[PDB]
């Protein structure tokens, strides 16, 4: 290609574990860095590195993505009991996506990548769906117990004025059992409803925001009310404007909706069925690599880009002894594409939009000309009924033809002007 | 039958709201007690009668389903804003099926009907799914409360043997803000285990735990741990001799690996997930309306058979102005079936066990020959390329088709 992209601002880089952590690289030496001059502020974010500051990088990294206002994240490992024997970890480190996600806030939005010759698991998906998964407060900043006795387990809430102290008996526990209690603040529930309806206008797609209020009275309540108050002092002229609609949903009615309907809607849900259902959205497209995952915080500027799906751990094994793969990177690929996108946004750099947009474009085409992966390949053919170079290719093989189809693409740009 | 089924000990019937309460006394009427002499405990669980005895015949009818082991249960209505304006309630009454499971606990069992000329939304699943959906406890049970100004919300353990008191302070609100808090006991989860266990060997079927035990570490550990314990305690020699297993998943893994599988297996969920997942199920294998809904209590004994689906208000709004309508009332007679299937298995008596199969298998025959209700026409054609006696039947003619095609085949039965 010609002289790189200069890219004014850095860009905020989380490293990632295992396979994932590989490929990362591959991207950054061939696809990224031969076409952007970008000032990357580094962060490992390794499990080896986490034990060793004691979480505390990912704190820092978090703090910096707010400074910056552009972070992409490779795929870490949430340690479970084996992992802790595994690596000599000095404690079970929570999530860094719970502890990144919980100091930025905001908006997860996940959408499907969607290549047309793969083959979907839902027929019925003829349009594309996007939810809008609330990334603060819920179960992912819970504060979860085992109960060994009887007891009593209650909740408390002592004002800060001085007023006399509110009290709820939980339940009294008889003998053996387990206990918790979550939260979340107004502040985090507006900020996210602004998100879902202005993406939903941006969209030209209707929104619908399910809860279970009917059960949860005065929680689901308080963002059933949040979302209709915004919704009708703010947007509601500029949804009856585009010829769309808001709308609540009990979340079991939802369910059953999505899956019968044909699509083509924006979908907020609370932090934890936004992880459920995503997922299913995600397979029901097609496979889980193909999936985008984008923290939109409430400010507006801050984004941290990130590979939706976990890291590939038996492929790891293989790497080590230095045998080939065939690992999807197309997420890590347009991780770092929606990151540079909105660099490129924020800054009025229109040359980096473009070529974001052009890598985007031709990982798709890829695809769709018959150069993929294993597990790509294992949707069309049968996982047991594909050979070596014929159905699918090597995971830097992979890599090449992007490589070479975005020289030839980016070829055919300039050349007409 | 021109002499009915004797029953030896009763049933609890449990009456409904709205359209639903309307094909629950035809079934009674008409299907059920014209070949069973079957002693029914009536409690009217319908809402109007709920607002006058302050939900008492909602406890009532859990107390009387202890004692004689059976129930069958109409759908109900669980009210909003909205449903205390139209009926003048005194209070927002509670789900009567969150009071009733809460009562009697277990594993509420959700399995499709499977009709072989409806189609699926989902082609992978080739075998059916059972569900095995956790009846008490987390979100069901819970304090929850709004936040109007700043200050300390704090959970706070006091055991009552008078050890150390524990306190866990969760946030400290700046703005206002929500919060609330619930519980599960050891023994919930046990009988939880052991009713999945037992139906996934009797079934010969994998089970497979799902949790979001990667977060909440203590409380969703709590399950993936008793039913390790439980597994290989009890269960694992003979899962292994009927080449079955029983693993763990986390949440998010599971959804996405049973919408790419092919069924045929036993999925016990917790609570919250349950109550989600089995609408995915549903839909999924055909239609909302094609879904059993069995509660298990955990001594084995008691069950509590309800109405799946819930009573559709849209066209009861027609039925009051006179209009015909066509709603599916397949999951309210399966309700019934499996009542009496069970009632027929706990007395031994076959004949009662024979009936409640070939109802269902009549119901099932109904629907495959070409008569059905318009949203299983639907399925097949589409919501408007539907004509009214053509592609499908009404109400009342699609439960008059079953009386007789019931009464044919009760008639073949005997030569
Ligand atoms: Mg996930
Ligand atoms: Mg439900």
């Amino acid at each position: 290609a010609e002289k790189r992209i200069k890219v004014e601002k850095p860009v905020v880089e989380m490293d990632g574990d295992e396979m994932t952590r590989i490929i990362w690289q591959f991207i950054k030496e061939k696809l990224i860095l031969p076409h952007v001059d970008v000032q990357l502020k580094y962060f490992d974010l390794g499990l080896p590195n986490r034990d060793q500051t004691n979480d505390q990088v990912t704190i820092d990294s978090a703090l910096a993505t707010q400074k910056y206002s552009v972070a992409v994240k490779c795929a870490t490992i949430t340690p479970d009991e084996a992992r802790v024997e595994e690596f000599k970890l000095k404690k079970m480190w929570k999530s860094p996506n719970g502890t990144i996600r919980n100091i930025l806030g905001g908006t997860v939005f996940r959408e499907p990548i969607i290549c047309k010759n793969i083959p979907r698991l839902v027929p019925g998906w003829t349009k594309p769906i996007t939810i809008g998964r609330h990334a603060h407060g819920d179960q992912y900043k819970a504060t979860d117990f085992v109960v060994d006795r009887a007891g009593t387990f209650k909740l408390v809430f002592t004002p800060k004025d001085g007023s006399s102290a509110k009290e709820w008996e939980v339940y009294n526990f008889p003998a053996g059992g387990v206990g918790m209690g979550m939260y979340n603040t107004d502040e985090s529930i507006s900020g996210f409803a602004h998100s879902c309806f202005q993406y939903s206008i941006q969209k030209k797609w209707p929104l619908y925001l399910s809860t279970k209020n009917t059960i949860l009275k005065a929680y689901d309540g308080r963002f059933k009310d949040i979302f209709q108050e915004i919704f009708d002092k703010h947007y509601k002229t500029d949804f009856d404007k585009n010829k769309i609609w808001y709308e609540h949903r009990l979340i079991d009615d939802m369910v059953a909706q999505v899956l019968k309907s044909s699509g083509g809607f924006v979908w907020a849900c609370k932090n934890y069925d936004g992880d459920v259902q995503s997922d299913i959205l995600a397979q029901g497209f097609g496979s889980l690599g193909l999936m985008t995952s984008v923290l939109v915080c409430p400010d507006g500027k801050t984004i941290e880009a990130e590979a939706a799906h976990g890291t590939v751990t038996r492929h790891y094994r293989e790497h080590q002894k230095g045998r080939p793969t065939s690992t999807n990177p197309i997420a890590s690929i347009f991780a770092w594409t929606r990151g540079l996108e909105h660099r490129g946004k924020l800054d009025g750099n229109q040359d980096l939009i473009r070529f974001a947009q052009t890598l985007e474009k031709v990982c798709v085409q890829t695809v769709e000309s018959g150069a993929m992966t294993k597990d790509l390949a294992g949707c069309i053919h049968g996982l047991s009924n594909v050979k070596l170079n014929e159905h699918f290719l090597n995971t830097t093989d992979f890599l090449d033809t992007i490589k070479s189809n975005l020289d030839r693409a980016l070829g055919k740009q300039l050349e007409h002007h």
